[PDB]
């Protein structure tokens, strides 16, 4: 028992980071196969963030202007290509640590873990979810710019994040692995809305079901209620309208556990009400939302 | 920027898992040069684990009685060793995955990554602090047993931890990888005091430098304390006492913020006295104790 923020296990992904300098500017690469992948802004000094036409900026580089390193191994670059914010870089060299993998679009309120790199060597990895803004709330100092978000399903790494930029606002944002940013973002040194975020409330369910596997009972009341009542309360307390597709994606937990998602609706309505008395939740003083249902049950399931 | 529990990359770990299998009973093992380290209760029914007699059971055991798979291959056991509570199988082939690694014995306090794993498979990976009683707070559920807690400096996988047993308290034993349990414990499904715990004061220190270095201040007030002082209300909030070794280990953030360190302590004083007044540090409503200094600098450095 117990339950924790858990990342995938890194190695498979950190077999796929590279080193990526063009001129000054050095970041971190994904490569796969023959083909690395970056965050276009490698191209681009301090001052081109400002305004950079990236186009016009690539256009001054050639294949060898972009040097990659694996470790010691040092990469042959033999194409270059913008696809939208990323750089694919064609290497002469298929990465031989290649895990089954694919790039996918992840959905606002879903989690991945992501492993934090500088300079192509790993040096972390933690759970996050993409908030239902579209930024995510990570760990990225100066030079994580190309790190990598993921999931794993048996033995194929899905590969949802690149990072490209902090906010000034202190928050994180980047693209899927096509080079589309999650989000109104763009690569430019500009101040940037992120717009109102709310809480996942699927979420905040699941892990509430997690409570309750484990031992954790004292929210539990004797209330129950409907989805439209809850959802006046979702709205006055900026969580995400519950719906149907939502208590259906709860269904397994609600049957292990013989909880309705309405009576679950009404413990968590109680709680956005009264506060949690100064008491906690999981070792939380709030309630988290970074874990889906699929998240409990993985970690409940072993 | 930013603040997460972060733990170390796994991949050097992961290629180290192995399963194994004597009688009915399968867990995980460390397969690190020709050794594979396990718990030494995989020689135990279900029944045997009220009061075994360790060395009785393992007399009844020859080297074919131990099923080691890495993967898909299998390990021809050609020794075994009781040591402490661990087993030693002696296998025919040095791991080709050993990365450079020590064994190591930590000290209550400190943290360190568990990739939990199960039937020899690495199912996630997460950031935890030995508790002051010598337990963990962690995910573990049937089968992890012989998952492995670890830190990595550079290139060095320094292994601290194997998981053994879950007490009927819900939390967490095991030993060091000479098979000696941190804290009272017995690998013997009998009930066990863990005794009281403590939180661990130069770790929410640490994480209040982290708070400040990322921009949350608030919780700085125009006060100041004194070691005994501060210690005082220490012992009223079952924090850990504050020694001048923990005041020199938290000179670097102090440094880097210049925020002296008994101002610091100030500050955690009002915080423990008066709570948080419904306000969060670093995303948390409770004061966490699970980064130690070096932790912060690690993650503030890259």
């Amino acid at each position: 028992s117990g339950f924790r923020k858990m990342a995938f296990p890194s190695g498979k992904v950190e077999g796929c980071m590279v080193q990526v300098t063009c001129g000054t500017t050095t970041l971190n690469g994904l490569w796969l196969d023959d083909v690395v992948y970056c965050p276009r802004h490698v191209i681009c000094t301090s001052e081109d963030m400002l305004n950079p036409n990236y186009e016009d900026l690539l256009i001054r580089k050639s294949n060898h202007n972009f040097l990659v390193q694996a470790g010691n191994v040092q990469l042959r670059v033999i194409g270059h290509s913008m696809q939208n914010c990323v750089l694919k870089l064609k290497v002469d060299t298929a990465n031989p640590k290649t895990p089954k993998y694919k790039f996918v679009r992840i959905q606002p309120g879903q989690t991945f873990s992501v492993l934090a790199c500088y300079n192509g060597s790993p040096s972390g990895v933690y759970q996050c979810a993409m908030r239902p803004n579209f930024t995510i709330k990570g760990s990225f100092l100066n030079g994580s710019c190309g790190s990598v978000g993921f999931n794993i399903d048996y033995d194929c790494v899905s590969f949802c994040y690149m990072h490209h930029m902090e906010l000034p606002t202190g928050v994180h944002a980047g693209t899927d692995l096509e080079g589309n940013f999650y989000g109104p973002f763009v690569d430019r040194q500009i101040a940037q809305a992120a717009g109102t975020d709310t809480t996942i409330t699927v979420n905040v369910l699941a892990w509430l079901y997690a409570a309750v596997i484990n031992g954790d009972r004292w929210f539990l009341n004797r209330f129950t209620t409907t989805l439209n009542d809850f959802n006046l309360v979702a709205m006055k307390y900026n969580y995400e309208p519950l719906t149907q597709d939502h208590v259906d994606i709860l269904g397994p937990l609600s049957a292990q556990t013989g909880i309705a998602v309405l009576d679950m609706c009404a413990s968590l309505k109680e709680l956005l009400q009264n506060g949690m008395n100064g008491r906690t939740i999981l070792g939380s003083a709030l309630l988290e939302d970074e874990f889906t249902p699929f998240d409990v049950v993985r970690q409940c399931s072993g």
